[PDB]
């Protein structure tokens, strides 16, 4: 199991799995952040925030724009223009519900 | 940005963010795998499969039950009996 694997390999595997998640989300641009928030309490923006937190743990610098640019594969502003639809009344309500 | 960070730190950050997502999902055991499949096209089993694929990349064995035990924080059988509900 995981307990049996050397730390360096485990870190590489967890890193690889994270990058896989980024590709998956990039391949499903129809999957909206507000729906991720409603269903699962996280979205692409949270992954960017979590990277910034990890940057602090590693003594390195990453700001939110840089983190988002990495997560989205381009500047957030461009992603928003090209791909994002604003929330529906039902999504706002359902977000307000949770 | 991310391209400016040394490779070892960047790897550590990606791994940390993956472990954060695991803790997040463990904190939301209410969030069923079906809803994740519906809304996001992946679920906890997917994360475990991706970890299996990453193990192969690293020249180590991690089988599916091993991967799921890690992702879920306990054997999947036990998780299914305690947390999984039939789909409405
Ligand atoms: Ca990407
Ligand atoms: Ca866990
Ligand atoms: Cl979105
Ligand atoms: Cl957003
Ligand atoms: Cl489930």
């Amino acid at each position: 199991g995981m307990a049996d694997i050397d730390q360096a390999s485990k870190t590489e595997m967890e890193a690889a799995a994270f990058r896989h998640l980024l590709r998956h989300l990039d391949e499903h641009k129809d999957v909206q952040n507000i729906d991720l928030m409603i269903q699962a309490d996280f979205c692409r923006n949270c992954l960017a925030k979590w990277l910034m937190e990890a940057a602090t743990e590693q003594g390195v610098e990453l700001d939110y724009d840089g983190a988002r640019e990495y997560v989205y594969g381009m500047p957030f502003a461009e992603w928003k223009t090209l791909y994002q639809k604003p929330a529906s009344e039902a999504q706002l309500a359902a977000f307000e519900a949770k």
